[PDB]
């Protein structure tokens, strides 16, 4: 991936779709295991796995910014809101980040969820445990 494509274009979306379709579905069994404040090392470690899985270069930095509650939408952003929405998160469609207890929740696979639950291009959620493939 060269990343040399306009954000939000058809040519970028086509590359995203190809990538997302190469990922393995995930089922998240422990929402309470979420790591909402990953430190710099953890973000960088996830970044490498994304890049190795073929993630479009034009979006990888944005997904990584969106791995931490400081850049999560309103339905994920606070301790309180995460308690409120714990069950509702089961509605997300998630793909596994290879070799990691982490998932991508891509906006293109989650149009059913509010803009308060996902924004373009997607979000990353990291967990201590509970992430399973199906």
């Amino acid at each position: 991936s060269s990343g040399l494509v306009p954000r939000g274009s058809t040519i970028e979306y086509n590359e995203i779709l190809e990538w997302v379709n190469s990922l393995q579905p995930a089922r998240v069994t422990r929402w309470g295991g979420m790591i909402s404040t990953p430190d710099a090392v953890l973000q960088a470690v996830i970044k490498r796995s994304l890049v190795e899985s073929g993630c479009p270069a034009s979006i990888v930095n944005e997904l990584i910014e969106n791995a931490h509650e400081r850049s999560w939408p309103q339905g994920l952003a606070t301790l309180e809101t995460r308690q409120m929405n714990r069950r509702y998160y089961e509605n997300y469609v998630a793909k596994r980040i290879p070799g990691k207890q982490a998932v991508v929740v891509m906006a293109c696979e989650n149009q059913h969820m509010g803009d308060d639950m996902v924004q373009e291009p997607g979000l990353v959620m990291i967990f201590a445990h509970g992430v399973e493939e199906i």
